[PDB]
């Protein structure tokens, strides 16, 4: 049993737990606002999440349309050295 994480989010917050009006922002700025409003910001995140701030919004790496509730993002779409997120949160 899989749900994508869109909709597990908006089973129970709706579309508009994200998007204004149910409907998606052209730069995804309003979306990023909603994240942070419930989830805090990446700089208030663990060590994977921090660094990012500044630099990404949480859909960059959680792609909620494509990805279902318990998949772990990767790294290798923008770091090239084989880098996990073991690495940085493992001692
Ligand atoms: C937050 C957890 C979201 C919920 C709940 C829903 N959507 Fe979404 N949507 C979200 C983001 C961050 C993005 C842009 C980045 C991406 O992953 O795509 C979108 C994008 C869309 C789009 C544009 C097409 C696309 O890129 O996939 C549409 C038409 C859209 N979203 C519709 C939509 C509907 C109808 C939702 C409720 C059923 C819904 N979304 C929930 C974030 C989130
Ligand atoms: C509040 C209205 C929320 C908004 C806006 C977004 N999220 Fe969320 N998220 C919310 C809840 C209450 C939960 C459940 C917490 C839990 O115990 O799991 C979540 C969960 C997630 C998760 C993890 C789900 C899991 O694997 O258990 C992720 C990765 C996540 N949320 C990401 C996320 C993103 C990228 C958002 C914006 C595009 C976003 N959330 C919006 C509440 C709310
Ligand atoms: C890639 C660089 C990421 C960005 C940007 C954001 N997230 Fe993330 N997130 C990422 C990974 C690899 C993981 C799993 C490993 C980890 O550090 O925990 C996560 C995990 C989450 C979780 C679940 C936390 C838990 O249950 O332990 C949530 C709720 C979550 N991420 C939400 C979230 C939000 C709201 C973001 C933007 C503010 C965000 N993430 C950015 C990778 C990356
Ligand atoms: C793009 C969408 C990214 C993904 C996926 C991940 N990261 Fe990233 N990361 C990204 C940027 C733009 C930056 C800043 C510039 C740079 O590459 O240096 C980072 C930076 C980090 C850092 C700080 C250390 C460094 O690389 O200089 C860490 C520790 C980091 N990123 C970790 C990390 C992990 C563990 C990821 C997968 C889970 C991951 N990043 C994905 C952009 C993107
Ligand atoms: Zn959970
Ligand atoms: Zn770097
Ligand atoms: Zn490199």
């Amino acid at each position: 049993a899989d749900q994508k994480l869109s909709d597990f989010h908006a089973e129970s917050g709706g579309c508009e737990s994200c998007h204004k009006d149910g409907t998606p922002s052209a730069d995804g700025a309003f979306e990023f606002a909603q994240c942070q409003s419930c989830h805090g910001k990446l700089s208030e995140m663990d060590a994977v999440h921090k660094p990012h701030d500044g630099n990404l919004v949480c859909a960059d790496c959680h792609a909620v349309h494509d990805m279902n509730v318990g998949q772990k993002p990767t790294c290798e779409s923008c770091h090239d050295d084989g880098r996990t997120s073991a690495s940085v949160l493992k001692k």
